[PDB]
């Protein structure tokens, strides 16, 4: 898809059996998910914004669709105050920025 | 041009004369610099991220040239971590998502 900037570019993800809502964010590293369980090993980590820095758990290796495109990855969660999808995810649908 | 999302999307900006280093943020809806000088007068404006909530000052009908596209807009100054180039300058140099 071409995907217009006018409003917010949020997507659905499907994720741990989940179905959420995401903003694709160029800006951000890595993707960051509110509160939720995933299987697997985790390790913590700082994660810093605007604002300052949050702690969120780290699992790696995590599958993930969105839009129909299947990834793996990194995925980052704890208290955001909005889910996004980072370029570490991003790439992996072939999602670029055109103008 | 047509920018993947491997490394961060930093690219060049002018304002105020000067060039600057700066992250096009398909998450972020408005332009946040580092702290510098503008003209005018400038207007109150909290904005949220990860972190919280830092405040800044918003200048209007700024001209901008981003990646050489030349913009005039809104650019909020104020202590982010990084120079990012929000929506309300996307639009305008026609920028899209794409996969
Ligand atoms: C190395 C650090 F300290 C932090 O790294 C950032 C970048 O990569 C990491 O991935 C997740 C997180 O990414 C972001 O928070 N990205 C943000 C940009 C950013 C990049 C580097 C440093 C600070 C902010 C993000 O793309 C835009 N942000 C909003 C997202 C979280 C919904 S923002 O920076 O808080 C922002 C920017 C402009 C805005 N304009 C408005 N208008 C109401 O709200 C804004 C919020 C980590
Ligand atoms: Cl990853
Ligand atoms: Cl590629
Ligand atoms: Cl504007």
């Amino acid at each position: 898809p071409q995907i217009t900037l006018w409003q917010r570019p949020l997507v659905t993800i499907k994720i741990g059996g989940q179905l959420k809502e995401a903003l694709l964010d160029t800006g951000a590293d890595d993707t960051v998910l509110e509160e939720m369980s995933l299987p697997g090993r985790w390790k913590p980590k700082m994660i810093g914004g605007i604002g300052g820095f949050i702690k969120v758990r780290q699992y790696d290796q995590i599958p993930i669709e969105i839009c129909g495109h299947k990834a793996i990855g990194t995925v980052l969660v704890g208290p955001t105050p909005t889910n996004v999808i980072g370029r570490n995810l991003l790439t992996q649908i072939g999602c670029t920025l055109n103008f």
